[PDB]
RNA sequence: GUCGACGUACUUCAUAGGAUCAUUUCACUCUUUGACUCUUCAAAAGAGCCACUGAAUCCAACUUGGUUGAU
């Protein structure tokens, strides 16, 4: 379609099935961010709320992360590789929202931990350590 | 200390006859063993993660029937 994706439905032998495809953000990004130093993937946001986690090399297979109705977009973006694999290393903030959400860079799969201002604003920046 | 001769005890010094063994179709019932699946006297992980779909169990909610008696 217009959308920026392919799919293939295939009937298996009677309804068909998404079987596979590739897609990415149909609206232009807002945030990027390197996720490793050796660049291999990139970290991906755009103002139609889904986030991508892309490939640079030649294949350019890409995953789109797991949130698990789409979630507010990202106005502030911070990562970390030093811990990766054991639990979430990347935060970000959403638009006129009050709470910071994690992320794992490993599972691709959303965080568990949901981050208050305890002042009732906007959270407008963030930020991590080494 | 050693050797000569006397004594006592010890063990050991028998290997008979004859056999044997090498060389001269069709079906039913029952019995034994092994394999597959699962489980009891028990720890792990990987090919580890996210998707769309399918099935089960429990608690809540809804209907049916029940003191002229459900369990």
């Amino acid at each position: 379609g217009g959308d920026n994706s392919l799919k293939e439905y295939v009937f298996d032998p009677q309804p068909p099935r998404y079987l596979r495809s590739r897609g990415g953000h149909s609206q232009p990004p807002s945030y990027i961010a390197f996720a490793d130093s050796q660049s291999h993937f990139m970290l991906s946001a755009s103002k139609d709320r889904s986030l991508w986690s892309f490939s640079l090399r030649k294949d350019a297979q890409s995953q789109e992360m797991s949130q698990r109705s789409k979630f507010p977009e990202i106005v502030a973006l911070a990562i970390e590789n030093a811990r990766i694999g054991e639990w979430e290393n990347i935060i970000t903030a959403h638009k006129d929202e009050k709470f910071a959400r994690t992320w794992d860079m490993r599972n691709k799969r959303v965080g568990r931990w949901t981050f208050d201002t305890t002042d009732d604003g906007f959270v407008k920046s963030v930020a991590m350590s080494q």
